[PDB]
């Protein structure tokens, strides 16, 4: 399905092109169920926001085992990558999965995000929960820092802006997770430091939003947010956007500019 105006269309398409890259957009209006989108059956790099994926994955199993996530999780020298910018004050110490959820998720820590892939079973074992919420488009096969690698024809790491957008909805508004997990979840995403530039800078000041950036080579620049608009039902928006050199630089714009172009269409 596909709600997508023919204005819209033309706005996202323009953009694309003026950017020299491939977007992929998909909007969920909750309040009435319609998605709209542009290229939202695609493939794209999820980069760092499959993390999203995987501390959902964790916060379902603390469902069974609340205590689970204020266990202490030492953090060793080895287990620091290539980005750590919270998990590197704790080595020889300890974290507990709370602390390294919103280390991954607010600064983007790769060495936490290996961190929890290591309790929940790897890449795999997050896949396996995406498909446990409805998603089979998401796959993560890699950790850490080779699952940004982002290239063109490459289906490791992906997924599609609708699947994600219906996951983030299912996760972090819907029942896919208990109360207390998708509070958790919601709250973490409102608390991110690194979305100022991206869906933030193109949607009205006053709305409370919640996302995930992510980033990777071929100047692979995403972003997939909940938003709640004043007065109304929240929304759901993805934007991915890809390049066609690996060594493309980042274009947080665009995806304020999709923001933009989706915000008003709605509003």
């Amino acid at each position: 399905a596909n709600h997508i105006q023919h204005q819209m269309v033309q706005q996202l398409s323009a953009l694309e092109k003026s950017a020299n890259g491939r977007l992929g957009v998909a909007v969920i209006d909750t309040g009435s169920g319609a998605i709209a989108g542009w290229r939202m059956d695609e493939p794209f790099p999820m980069c760092s926001t499959s993390k999203v994926m995987a501390v959902a994955a964790l916060l379902k199993q603390s469902e069974q085992t609340p205590e689970l996530m204020s266990q202490p999780q030492p953090v060793a020298s080895g287990d620091l990558v290539n980005y750590n910018p919270i998990t590197e004050r704790f080595v020889g110490k300890s974290m507990t999965f709370d602390e390294l959820s919103a280390a991954t998720l607010q600064y983007s820590d790769n060495a936490a995000m290996n961190l929890i892939l290591a309790k929940l079973g790897g890449p795999q074992k997050v896949t396996a929960f995406a498909r446990s919420i409805g998603d089979d488009k998401f796959r993560l096969d890699r950790n850490e820092p080779s699952l940004n690698t982002a290239i063109p024809g490459d289906l490791r790491d992906t997924s599609t802006p609708r699947a994600m957008a219906l996951s983030l909805q299912k996760l972090a508004l819907g029942d896919a997770l208990g109360q207390v997990q998708r509070e958790k979840l919601s709250h973490w995403l409102r608390g991110n430091t690194t979305g100022a530039a991206s869906i933030r800078a193109g949607l009205p000041s006053g709305w409370s939003v919640g996302d995930k950036t992510g980033s990777g080579d071929y100047g692979t620049t995403n972003d997939i947010a909940v938003v709640w608009p004043t007065g109304r039902p929240p929304l759901v928006i993805v934007t991915y956007f890809t390049q066609p050199q690996q060594q493309a630089e980042s274009q947080r714009p665009v995806l304020a500019k999709a923001a933009a172009i989706v915000a008003s269409h709605y509003v």
